[PDB]
């Protein structure tokens, strides 16, 4: 049943200015038998940890230089625990593969604590220990052969991607799917090889990206908007059947409500929406 694993961090590099992609190698080179959508928990000491030691490349630090977020400190003192979703699929084996977005305390209360398991996340790096628990789950996929529409926005990736590689690399799925990612600016996209590989391979899979908040330096000339009229104005508008796929959400609470209004009003009934809230 639920299993502890003491892992070794791999990597921990940003992905986006507020998301690092945790890597850990499992103890002895076994995996944990998770499913797509799953999750497990990451549970830390007492500690006290500072933004400034946080190793944020150049490319990210210009919101960080402009809110000022390495001025944060978070002293913890009682032991925490949180729940994070696999971004692997569970033929990668031996690791696990977190992404995990920085809670910066909020900007009209900028001076209340920093989200205490995220900060202590960010401040690891290669060579640490990161003990996990788990695996647990309930954001599964459907067993049944109806068209796949996955939606994600921000941190919501990590389940998106294990739900895509699991369904086209593990279980060779013919059904068809597609993946519509929000993200605000170019450099905030991530997975961008892994999908279009994907993408590339499997000609019952396509994603798409559309921004947000495009920024000058980005030359930006696709999608832009928000996710969910993206979607609906370039393939649901048109789609014969909306109602006869399956959704699978996971994004912002803005994002899910814009989205879950959308399907309903093409007749989508919630049997066939399943959203991942992180809470
Ligand atoms: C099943 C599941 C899967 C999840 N998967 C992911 C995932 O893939 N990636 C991910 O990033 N997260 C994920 N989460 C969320 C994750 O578990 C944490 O909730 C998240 O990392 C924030 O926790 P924290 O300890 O860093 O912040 P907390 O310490 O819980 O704080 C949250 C926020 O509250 C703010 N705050 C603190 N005090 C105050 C105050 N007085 N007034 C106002 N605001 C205040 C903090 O600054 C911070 O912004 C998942 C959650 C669940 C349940
Ligand atoms: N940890 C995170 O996820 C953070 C995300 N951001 C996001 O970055 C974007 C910044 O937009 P820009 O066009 O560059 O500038 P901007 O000044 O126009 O940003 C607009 C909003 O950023 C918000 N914001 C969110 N988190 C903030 C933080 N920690 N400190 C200060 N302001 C914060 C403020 O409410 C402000 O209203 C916003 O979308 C903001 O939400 C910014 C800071 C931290
Ligand atoms: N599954 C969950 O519960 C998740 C929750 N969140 C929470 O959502 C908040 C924003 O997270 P970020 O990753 O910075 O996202 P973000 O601010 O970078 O937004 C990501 C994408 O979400 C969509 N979106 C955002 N605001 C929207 C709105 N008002 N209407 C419609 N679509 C909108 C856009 O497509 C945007 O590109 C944070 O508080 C974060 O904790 C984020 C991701 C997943
Ligand atoms: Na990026
Ligand atoms: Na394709």
């Amino acid at each position: 049943m639920v299993k502890k694993w003491e892992c070794t961090v791999i990597s921990n590099d940003n992905k986006a200015t507020f998301i690092k992609e945790l890597k850990l190698a499992i103890p002895d080179g076994e995996s944990v038998p998770f499913r797509a959508g799953g999750y497990i928990q990451i549970e830390a000491p007492a500690h006290h940890v500072k933004y400034a030691d946080f190793d944020v490349p150049e490319k990210y630090r210009g919101d960080w230089d402009k809110f000022n977020l390495f001025r944060y400190e978070s002293k913890v003192d009682e032991p925490i625990i949180r729940a994070y979703s696999m971004a692997n699929y569970p033929e990668e084996f031996g690791i696990i593969m977190l992404n995990v977005r920085i809670a910066t305390p909020p900007p009209n209360n900028p001076n209340v604590p920093p989200g205490q398991m995220s900060s202590y996340i960010w401040s690891l790096k290669a060579g640490d220990k990161c003990t996990i628990s788990g695996p647990f789950g309930e954001f599964f996929a459907k067993d049944t052969d109806a068209e796949m529409v996955f939606i994600g926005g921000g941190a919501g990736m990590a389940p998106m991607r294990s739900h895509i590689f699991d369904q086209l690399k593990r279980l060779k799925s013919k059904r068809k799917m597609s993946y519509w990612y929000g993200a605000r600016s170019k450099r905030e996209m991530f997975y961008v090889e892994d999908f279009d590989g994907l993408a590339a391979e499997n000609d019952n899979f396509v994603w798409h990206c559309a921004l947000s908040d495009p920024q000058p330096e980005d030359n930006w000339t696709g999608y832009t908007g928000f996710i969910h009229n993206v979607l609906y104005e370039n393939y649901l508008k048109d789609h014969e059947a909306p109602e006869d796929c399956e959704y699978y959400m996971c994004g912002p609470p803005m994002m899910n409500a814009a989205v879950i209004n959308m399907l309903k009003n093409l007749g989508v009934e919630e049997e066939n929406i399943l959203l991942d809230d992180f809470g």
